């Protein structure tokens, strides 16, 4: 992979692996989400990070995902090469946004797009905070200054408000817990695991559809010793679902989201 | 990746990804096992397999792993390039063996090695069978004829007999169940998931202070999509452990194995 000529975005190519595909012999949405995370990490490394700035590491501050939105038109097949372009944009004092464009390397056509909202949090107390000028000045030189949106459209699905699922849920998967493969290098549950857990409450029959859109709001983390319940209710040619992940015991919300599926 | 000059082995290079590493910023043993599986698949594709041969497909016969043995001297770091060489050998009428050699792409030094025993099974009845003669002749042209062993030495750990763990187990992780990310493209639980489940009963104190050096795993029965597994471990000693995976209900054995850990 490499930074583009202007140094304001990063591209990388990936060959889809045998264990990365589902029943249709195409990449799962979790494989896609792992590749978005990998190209984001490679971009941060290429521009001098290790994505905490100098002032952030001094103040024990980190970027955390508040929302992730992915739209897939075509999932790449096993053995196919997918090219992904990523970049960051400042959103004033609210936080930052990382966007992605996925393309078929052979045709050059756009096969998917993703966007994510990131907030500044103290690593120790987990308290959120606005972006200071000192921190902002350190990362603005790595972002395009004019707007560059993966989802330009006026009433697009990436910024919609998500409601809280009401009991009883239509579908559920109970007692989900992470294993060591679900953790990142800092021993925290990887963001992609939550997408997998959301999808566990979708019935196997829904074999007949392809996932087109997924929007996920991250509220709280699942710790290593926590157990999660995954809840889903149909809200709808296309099937739409409302999702909720909550801790098995007290019922504390950890995530909420929506999925849109289209008939194969 | 590509077949070597003689067409009797296959090599491929992999760049270690951010989500593929553990707390030491080096590849997990599950990442290694996924890469061995991927290079094995690429080898079978390069030599004309759609690793079932024409006669196997007509007879509804498949290759299944009976035993896997991996020894790691150094785990590649995040961003490092690891080169893996693989080949197959015929073992008379018992079945086939696939071997692997892992190397640091920069130094050319051997950083690990693996071996696996495969048996022929009817995909519908799950009945084991010897390899006939028509089937052997179809894949012997893709194997070196003289012996080529990843573990040549006499009395090597790759061929040792593994006993059955006696109750009570010293350590345990109960109620493990696969999610969709744990399945392969044929909707069966991926072999690497079983390695993860075995490792779930090792205490965090051991993982934090030791590195896994050797793992031998015997595969006896499948965990189906609706099954629940219990992972059991007892120290038999470097630290050595004896492992057992069994179904949560009836206690039916699915796997047994051993691990050897070196103090960091
Ligand atoms: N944006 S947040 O609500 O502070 C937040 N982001 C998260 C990402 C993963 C897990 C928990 C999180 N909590
Ligand atoms: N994204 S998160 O899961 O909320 C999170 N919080 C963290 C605190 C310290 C180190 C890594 C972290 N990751
Ligand atoms: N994957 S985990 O839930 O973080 C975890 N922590 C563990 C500590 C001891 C034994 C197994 C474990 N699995
Ligand atoms: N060799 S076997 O005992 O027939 C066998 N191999 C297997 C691999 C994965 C899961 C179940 C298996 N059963
Ligand atoms: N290796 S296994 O998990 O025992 C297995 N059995 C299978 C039968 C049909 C298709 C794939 C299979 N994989
Ligand atoms: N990953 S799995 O255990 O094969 C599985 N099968 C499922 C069927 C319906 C809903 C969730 C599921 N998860």
């Amino acid at each position: 992979g490499s930074l583009t000529e202007d140094g304001l975005s990063y591209k990388e190519k990936f060959v889809v692996r045998s264990y990365e595909v589902g029943s249709n012999k195409t990449a799962t949405v979790e494989t896609i989400a792992n590749l978005l995370q990998e190209v984001g990490c490679n971009h941060a490394q290429s521009v001098g990070f290790s994505a905490t700035t100098t002032t952030m590491r001094k103040l024990h501050l980190i970027w955390v995902t508040a929302r992730m939105h992915i739209e897939i038109y075509k999932y790449p097949a096993w053995g196919d090469v997918v090219e992904i372009e990523t970049w960051c944009q400042s959103e004033g004092r609210i936080g930052t946004r990382r966007d992605w464009i996925l393309k078929d390397s052979v045709t050059g056509e756009v096969t998917g797009r993703a966007t994510s909202k990131w907030v500044m949090m103290n690593q120790d107390t987990r308290r959120l905070q606005k972006v200071s000028d000192d921190v902002r000045d350190e990362y603005l030189v790595f972002c395009p200054q004019e707007p560059r949106l993966a989802f330009p459209e006026e009433n697009n699905r990436s910024l919609k408000k998500i409601p809280k699922l009401e009991d009883p849920a239509q579908y559920s998967m109970i007692g989900l817990k992470p294993r060591r493969a679900d953790l990142d290098m800092n021993q925290h549950v990887n963001n992609v695991t939550y997408i997998g857990w959301v999808l566990e409450s979708i019935p196997q029959e829904i074999d007949t559809h392809e996932l087109q859109v997924i929007t996920l709001d991250y509220r709280r983390e699942c710790q290593q010793d926590d157990v999660v319940d995954s809840l889903t209710t149909t809200t709808s040619n296309d099937s739409q679902f409302l999702h909720l992940l909550r801790l098995s015991g007290d019922g504390q919300e950890i995530n909420r989201g929506t999925t849109l599926w289209r008939k194969k």
